[PDB]
C-alpha cells in the first residue's frame, strides 16, 4: 500500500520521505526529474513538465512547442 511508500514517476523508484517531493502532482525524488531529451537535472526551480516527460524549457520549446520561456 502507498502511504509511506511513494513510487516515483520520474525514475519509477520508491521515494523515501526526505526525497519525496511532489511536482505537478507527481510524487518523486527531488533529485531525479531531468529532461527526457537531455539528462539535465532541471528538478525543482526551473523546469518544464509534460504528461509523461519532464523536459527542459529549451527542449520543451523546440521539440514540443509548448511552454519553455527562456527570455522567450
Ligand atoms: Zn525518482
Ligand atoms: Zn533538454
Amino acid at each position: 500500500r502507498a502511504q509511506v511508500k511513494e513510487t516515483c514517476a520520474a525514475c519509477q523508484k520508491t521515494v523515501y520521505p526526505m526525497e519525496r517531493l511532489v511536482a505537478d502532482k507527481l510524487i518523486f525524488h527531488n533529485s531525479c526529474f531531468c529532461c527526457k531529451h537531455c539528462h539535465t537535472k532541471l528538478s525543482l526551480g526551473s523546469y518544464a513538465a509534460l504528461h509523461g516527460e519532464f523536459y527542459c524549457k529549451p527542449h520543451f520549446q523546440q521539440l514540443f512547442k509548448s511552454k519553455g520561456n527562456y527570455d522567450e
